[PDB]
């Protein structure tokens, strides 16, 4: 049914068209942090704490 | 019952025929286009749309 058949008279028959679709992708910022006192590593059991 | 069999005092005994057939083939016409406008080529983001 939708085979682009021509006419031998051929003229303005069978016109197709095309798209274009476009794609998106953002950058976004992360982080985290922690706090410690020095009477923390130090005066504590473990030197190698830090 | 069908076999050719020929005795040594002549012929004509035996008279067979032939037959051929035909078989056809057709060809068929196909086409599309697009159209376009200078502009959309020479304005358009992408520089080898065409």
């Amino acid at each position: 049914s939708k085979l682009p058949l021509l006419t031998e008279n051929g003229g303005r028959v069978n016109r197709v068209g095309f798209t274009r679709l476009s794609r998106e992708g953002s950058i976004h910022k992360f982080g985290f942090f922690y706090e410690f006192t020095q009477e923390s590593l130090d005066f504590d059991s473990d030197d190698q704490l830090k």
